[PDB]
């Protein structure tokens, strides 16, 4: 879907992330939408063009849509569903206190529904993460920024050993031999159900990344957050054997956390 950029109103800036400046505005003057101004050299854009209609034909209510494009122009835009409340990661730190365990149950089930949707699609995210994810203005907590991870241009990011490299959420597989696959999602979903339980602290809080790549590679796992029962311990846990084929699907995982709904 090429959106015709006249049909675009800038309403407010949102921030600045991988591919610069991010934008709330309005298609058509009704539906809200964010807009991302793809920042000249941030991305391999003629493999992102060559390659995007299977991103946007990824549609799902619990993925952030990607509605579609600007490409005859530059910078090029991405337009994607706008969600009201921002990020899961400042979501939790900000409503830290107000959370049921309920609804923390809801969230993983929101972002597993996305994953196990992505793994029958056989579309890695690879970058999946509460920073990753959005709250809308209901509490719906949706999967974003599916797949992009691929066409960044930053040694920082893409680079195993840099700064911005989710070490924290890669599983030994990817850090030492980048093999990307279903299971490195699985991984980090392990991660960010941790994230969502401790109310939005750090994964491996005081150690630097190549200390939790070298401790994750030994065995050290995540502890077991306060508001986290051992059922939904037991959950987030699976996702972290160390073998990948040991680890479960975003299927199994889903029954998994409706049972312990069903139990509750
Ligand atoms: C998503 C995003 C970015 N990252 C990126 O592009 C980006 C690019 C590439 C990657 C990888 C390739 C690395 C995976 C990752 C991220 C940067 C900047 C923006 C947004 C953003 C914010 C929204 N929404 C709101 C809504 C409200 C507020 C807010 O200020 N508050 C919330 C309520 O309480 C008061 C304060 C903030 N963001 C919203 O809907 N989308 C769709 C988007």
């Amino acid at each position: 879907w090429e959106i015709d950029p006249k049909d675009l109103t800038f309403l407010k800036e949102l921030g600045t992330g991988q591919f610069g400046v991010v934008k709330y505005g309005k298609w058509r003057g009704q539906y809200d939408v964010a807009i991302k101004m793809i920042k000249e050299g941030s991305m391999s854009e003629d493999e992102f063009i060559e390659e995007a209609k299977v991103m946007m034909n990824l549609s799902h209510e619990k993925l952030v849509q990607l509605y579609g494009v600007c490409t005859k122009q530059r910078p090029i835009f991405i337009i994607t569903e706008y969600m009201a409340n921002g990020c899961l990661l400042n979501y939790l730190r900000e409503m830290r206190h107000r959370f049921q365990t309920q609804q923390l149950l809801e969230m993983c089930k929101d972002v597993c529904e996305a994953m196990e949707y992505l793994e029958s699609k056989q579309f890695l995210h690879r970058d999946l993460a509460a920073r990753n994810c959005l709250v809308n203005d209901q509490g719906v907590v949706k999967v974003s920024d599916f797949g992009l991870s691929r066409y960044v241009l930053d040694d920082e990011y893409t680079s195993s050993v840099g700064s911005k490299f989710p070490v924290r959420w890669s599983p030994p597989e990817v850090l030492m031999y980048s093999k990307f696959s279903s299971k490195s999602d699985i991984w980090a979903f392990g991660v960010l159900m941790w994230e969502i339980y401790s109310l939005g602290k750090m994964p491996y809080e005081r150690f630097t990344n190549s200390e939790t790549a070298e401790h994750i590679a030994q065995g050290l796992r995540l502890y077991r957050p306060h508001l986290a029962s051992e059922k939904v311990y037991t959950i987030m846990y699976s996702c972290w054997h160390e073998k990948a084929d040991e680890r479960p699907t975003f299927k199994i995982l889903l029954s998994n956390i409706l049972d312990v709904m069903d139990e509750n």
